[PDB]
């Protein structure tokens, strides 16, 4: 019935807000359609979805690292 | 930068901080986001939010949702 | 100047200071890099790591197990 | 799942000691984790194709000081 809803902001809306929007519609059609699927991205992941070259791929193990700390926070609430 | 993320109706009002309603929606039948978009007042109150704040959190908080699908459906 | 090789999930906590752990992490099921790289702060509780700084160290030292394990894929 | 087996690569302490071109020497040998290059002996760094002179002694030299440092953190 409605759109899926798995987050305040949208990956397309992370995406385009580090300059990698250029991957939204590879990350989609892979399925890495929420910050949970992908905060559990690893290079091999990333290399999978099309992301080949170095400085974007440094960009986005960045982003994903920064996911898990933030998640990490309020686990330890 | 907020990645805050939720897979089920329970952890997004844990995550709007409403984690205390999360049986009351649950035992009333609202538990999935198909059907949390769609609610108003009478739905609020039929679950048993009556302070005025956390009535508006909520609904606020639906509004923002809906306002998400309804760009995404664009 | 650090040589530190280790094979196993225990000789890692060692390495690391954590081995206090060690049994709590086996009996929890985390045997492998593979899972504990994949470890979350909810896992780091469920084995009993309640200090925070033994919780920063072990979840900063999976930070870096990744980190190393995403260069080796480059 | 890269298997980890330590904090540094050998490849980074092949580079730090400026012989890197023996990385991949090294890799194929299954020379990969620190405990292992630290008992290699001349025969060895021969089998892994480092044939001169300077550079023998300085993997040679740089695996004595390994050791020493293993076996302080030892005691």
């Amino acid at each position: 019935t409605r759109p899926d809803y798995t987050s305040f902001n949208t990956v397309d809306e992370w995406l385009e807000a580090i300059k990698m929007g250029q991957y939204k519609e590879s990350f989609a059609n892979a399925g890495f359609t929420s910050f949970d699927v992908v905060s559990q991205m690893m290079m091999e992941d990333i290399l999978r979805v099309g992301v080949t070259l170095a400085g974007h791929q440094k960009k986005i193990l960045n982003s994903i690292q920064v996911m898990r700390a933030q998640m990490n926070q309020i686990q330890s609430v």
